């Protein structure tokens, strides 16, 4: 039901990949997010995960519902507010709190 995942970002030049992408956010339309449970579900989900990526390694799964990011509340946020929480340049370890 509720799992805490800690991902260790992979260095590749000036980049640090997470091996997964997200979808959702209050600025998005729940019907385009193949994971939302309904039309009100404006949450952030894990729509994709790379194999061997540092996400999968950590335990990240497809559809996973991110309620947290390094402790930050991602329940009522925009897609871009979330992607920004994850892709911080000055952070190599990101922790997520998800349900499944």
């Amino acid at each position: 039901v509720v799992q805490r995942v800690e991902i260790h970002k992979l260095r590749q030049g000036e980049n640090l990949i997470l091996g997964f992408s997200i979808g959702g956010g209050i600025d998005q339309d729940p019907s385009q997010n193949p994971f939302s449970e309904d039309k009100t579900d404006k949450g952030i989900y894990v729509t994709r995960v790379s194999e061997g990526g540092p996400a999968e390694i950590a335990g990240l799964q497809i559809g996973d519902k991110i309620m947290q990011v390094n402790g930050w509340d991602m329940t009522m946020v925009t897609h871009d507010q979330a992607r920004k929480r994850l892709t911080k340049r000055s952070e190599e370890v990101v922790r997520l709190l998800v349900t499944r």
